[PDB]
């Protein structure tokens, strides 16, 4: 009954995306602010199911850019291998803060509520790409905020 | 109990109207951006249970109009004969983009929320002249979006 | 759950106040716009259980405001003498529209959610002076609408 | 299912804060409208299960601040000395209006509900610091206003 969260901030307990083994992998980052490429080295960090950091991304050609941005993982290491299918979790760091020396963040599955969806009975949260269940939201708050 | 949904944009179930076999069928049709009559030719389409187009209103006239619109139709097909009664769809198409060659979309059964009414214990939403039950509703987000 | 009604406008089946036999009542009416005294004769109207009219409370020394105001009635009908206890309409016509030729309305038992109340587990509804339990409300709607 | 209370000014029936009878005590008051130190004496009273004032704390060097402020308590008296271990009440007194001779008041477990958190499958807010579950909440109102 309630879609009052649309607008809103959200944080889930989806962390990660599966990796088939051999296909590449789209996925969604939300920006709460304007990506600075002057301000330290923005990039994703995608780590393993043991927390071993298996590629980075860098992030400064979208210098400029805020909310929610797509990329690809063609499912290979830093050295250009493919990895063992799997769980993987995806993170990023961006805009080196000059005071504090400390990154913002941002992962997947969180961010703006677009739009709520009834999928059959059962309510669910558009966050850009991603579609959850309601029940998969651990936490909400309003933009600029937290 | 939850009355977010109000000022929201909501998708429904209901797509279609019933024409009784004689009488005109008033109905509602919302616009989120203002009818640009240069652009395209914007129009409503009127389909029967076989998707079989019935009848076609232009939308010219409307011409810088928003919002909630309401039309009238005398249940009579192109050539002006008196169609069978029974379940129609009414979609419309207006504002065709130059860039994209895609005209904007909507139909029937959508819309902006504009109150929530309780008959007897249940819950209802008001979307222009129609008032549907809250469990007919599909999707929600807010204006200007998606 | 839900406190999202706050700050919307609601209707309720509370139409009526109690009259004790001998007591002045205090009561509460909102009004939506600003009271226009040139506008019309602007009015309360009071009714007894048979819609009669009972007592008029004329309005034109309230020009200029808007929102709640409080009223009383010392129980008496437009001769002076008291009424039989019970239950007593209250309703009101103001700011007659030079077009239309009609009067807006307004009631007791309508008017802006000022807060929710949680009374013991229940929740209730602040309106103005009046505090109603939620299953009383019987629609929502924002503010300069309908 | 409802997060429409954020934004919202909550009051909960968290009055108080457990003395553990050593180590400090860190809180959070809020103030919904900005300290004047020059209207009045601003100041927090802290008091024991008796109502009996045990310790004062003055706000005038806070002047100009408004919202979520943070404080600590050694747990000692106005004396200097360690108090009892147990629970004690935190209000504050600022603003003292020259027309009412009244001052503005707060307390602990009161204030902005800044986000909403779901613990296992269960809601919480957060109020600055503090952290509570829904039930506690006993009012909700918008900002400016009661």
């Amino acid at each position: 009954n309630s879609v009052s969260m649309i607008g809103k901030i959200a944080e889930t307990d989806v962390s990660g995306a599966n990796f088939d083994g051999n296909n590449k992998l789209s996925f969604s980052l939300f920006f709460d602010e304007k990506i600075d490429a002057s301000k330290g080295v923005p990039a994703i960090q995608i780590l393993n199911e043991n927390n071993e950091l298996v590629k980075t991304i860098p992030l400064k050609d979208y210098n400029g850019q805020k909310g929610y941005i797509n990329f690809e993982w063609d499912g290979t290491n830093e050295k250009g291998e493919k990895v063992p299918k799997g769980n993987y979790k995806i993170k990023a760091e961006y805009n080196l803060d000059s005071h504090s020396k400390q990154y913002l963040q941002t992962r997947i599955g969180r961010g703006e509520v677009e739009s709520v969806i009834f999928d059959k009975g059962k309510p669910m949260l558009r966050m850009g790409e991603m579609v959850l269940p309601i029940d998969s939201a651990i936490e909400f708050y309003q933009p600029d905020q937290k």
